[PDB]
């Protein structure tokens, strides 16, 4: 048996190879609080009366640079979310990176030159980090890992009966803005990824609707939004019923999507949150994310159900629903 | 102006890069305590009466196996003793994996099954992680962060005059067993790394003497011993006399170092500390890291001294004295 790309592709491959082979494998896997064996976007370890949230991502993304982004952008990006979907405030990134022989010095300064800027967003400190150059043909990869403090983390599994489902803004468009920049797709403009840090966005919901209201959430990057629904609804044995006229989907996005043939739901974003929240402050915590400017076009698209436990329902027309379907991997190779 | 192997080679070469390159370029470095232009071990950030220490190292050692080790058994160890170093208990690793496309699944389990064998020996748990799989034909690359928890951290930049230099067991193990693999030397059995996690060693001496009488540490990896006890006299401002006949080396490295044409010196170790105390403390210190099986051919190998700022010092025969100069770079490709 060999180690495919779908491996590394977010969906259904990816999550069974993460429970045979690696929680089978390793057996010390926890600090003290949210663990390996909860698949979570992070782990959590108790601290005086909060918690340290510890993430990593390898970013692997091609080409290094792309419309909206690039390798360092998304690096800060992508373990900011991962942080901020477990409730956690950031406090300080560590950069690995692994480059090329032969790489232009300018395309190392470029990538830090966009880390630093997109940290500086957040803002959060890159405080340690290494070096590492191989003969090996292949850019660069970038592999950052972080810190954060939650008074209350977050999990994937705390959708409840009732609860509204949020997403902050547009589905799609990093997956498809890559793919249509990779298959020459352009409007007036090229479509551009979404790839920005959304520790605003979260903290805007929790100082509006208090922690103890955000019971899930989940960043739908490898496989899209399909996978994330997907998860929250299995981690939290319920059902999810999403309305898919509610759904944004950028009308540039949407056109791409046909002529590629790729479903926007399947594709990794870069700048979004799907969140659940207690049906009583859903509106709140809508109008929290629409406040602030990477939130703008956030959506209630859905609730939780008490049946179809570990799934996602999909609602259309007047009442008709069908299953969205978690992909096998995220369609789009090398999307991160 | 390209990016070479030398820029990952932990010389002279890789330093200048992150002076004028990292340094220059990122402006957000520190979270409150040790930050990224200490160039130390890793980071800390002040967290109630203690300190929490962050830490990254990427993994592009050849072969993937090797004798004595694996690059499973390096990823834990490599973290857990930048944690060490800067005095810090290890409480959690994080595991990413970016795995070429082919790999057999047992090779993967295999270094998964290491890791863990190795992390039960600290003890500490890897608590996240993530998995990129590639066309590249790189094998695989593994990168660990790690968060520890210190009292009073140790840097590199510590060292007094006075001071006693003493290393924890024989050097030049990892690189000339490396090498020596590589080219088929070997006597009646083959040299094998020491790679190994050592915050038993650190530890034994601190709850000796103290933490405030240990008052620098590195683990002498790429770029070897003379490589870390330069950047401790350099950090420090002290000159560094070692008396060469004290250092200890297997018989067996000599003689695969002689054939290999290489310096035991200026090759990565895998399994040792550095450590500067405190005069009146340094035989106490000794016999701590003695008493440990990691730490069992331990040595005082020299002094800090006032003058030769900056420098280190190698005395032999009755007295005579020579610089031991810093590597441009390991000599040992994808040594680490
Ligand atoms: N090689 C690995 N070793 C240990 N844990 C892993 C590994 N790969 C993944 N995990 C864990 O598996 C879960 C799923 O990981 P992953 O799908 O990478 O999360 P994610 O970062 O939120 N999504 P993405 O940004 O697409 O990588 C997390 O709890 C990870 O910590
Ligand atoms: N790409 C990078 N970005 C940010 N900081 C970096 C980077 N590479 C190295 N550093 C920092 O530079 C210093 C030296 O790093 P490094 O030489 O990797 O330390 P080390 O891990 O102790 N030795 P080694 O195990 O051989 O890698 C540390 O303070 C690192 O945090
Ligand atoms: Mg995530
Ligand atoms: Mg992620
Ligand atoms: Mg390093
Ligand atoms: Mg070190
Ligand atoms: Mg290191
Ligand atoms: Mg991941």
């Amino acid at each position: 048996e060999k180690i495919k790309l779908e491996h590394g592709a977010g969906g259904e491959i990816m999550e069974e190879l993460l429970r045979d082979v690696i929680l089978k494998t390793l057996t010390l896997k926890s600090a003290g609080g949210i663990g390996l064996d909860a698949l979570d976007d992070g782990a959590t370890i108790p601290f005086g009366d909060k918690h340290i949230v510890f993430t990593i991502d390898g970013h692997t993304v091609k080409p290094l640079f792309f419309p909206g982004g690039d390798i360092g952008r998304l690096a800060v990006s992508g373990t900011v979310n991962d942080l901020a979907v477990m409730g956690a405030e950031p406090i300080a990134l560590a950069n690995s990176m692994i480059i090329g022989e032969g790489l232009d010095m300018e395309v190392l300064k470029r990538v830090l030159k966009s880390m630093d800027e997109t940290a500086r967003e957040v803002p959060v400190p890159i405080v340690t980090g290494d070096t590492k150059v191989v003969e090996d043909k292949i850019e660069m990869f970038v592999i950052t890992a972080g810190i954060g403090i939650a008074e209350h983390p977050v999990s994937d599994a705390g959708a409840k009966v009732g609860d509204a489902v949020l997403v902050s803004g547009t589905i799609g468009d990093h997956g498809i803005a890559l793919m249509s920049h990779r298959e020459g797709i352009a409007f007036e403009t090229e479509l551009k990824s979404d790839v920005a840090p959304i520790w605003d966005v979260v903290k805007a919901v929790a100082e509006t609707i208090g922690w103890e209201n955000i019971h899930a959430m989940k960043d739908p990057t490898r496989a899209g939004l399909s996978n994330a629904l997907n998860e929250i609804a299995r981690k939290s044995n319920v059902g999810i019923l999403v309305r898919e006229a509610d759904i944004p989907i950028r009308p540039e996005v949407r056109a791409a999507s046909e002529m590629l043939g790729i479903s926007p739901y399947d594709v990794a974003n870069e700048g979004k949150v799907v969140m659940v929240v207690a049906r009583e402050y859903a509106e709140e915590a809508l109008e929290a994310m629409r406040k602030t400017e990477k939130g703008r076009n956030a959506a209630i698209i859905g609730e939780v159900i008490a049946d179809y436990r570990g799934k996602v329902l999909l609602e259309t027309g007047i009442g008709g629903k069908r299953f969205m379907e978690p992909p096998e991997g995220d369609p789009v190779p090398r999307i991160c």
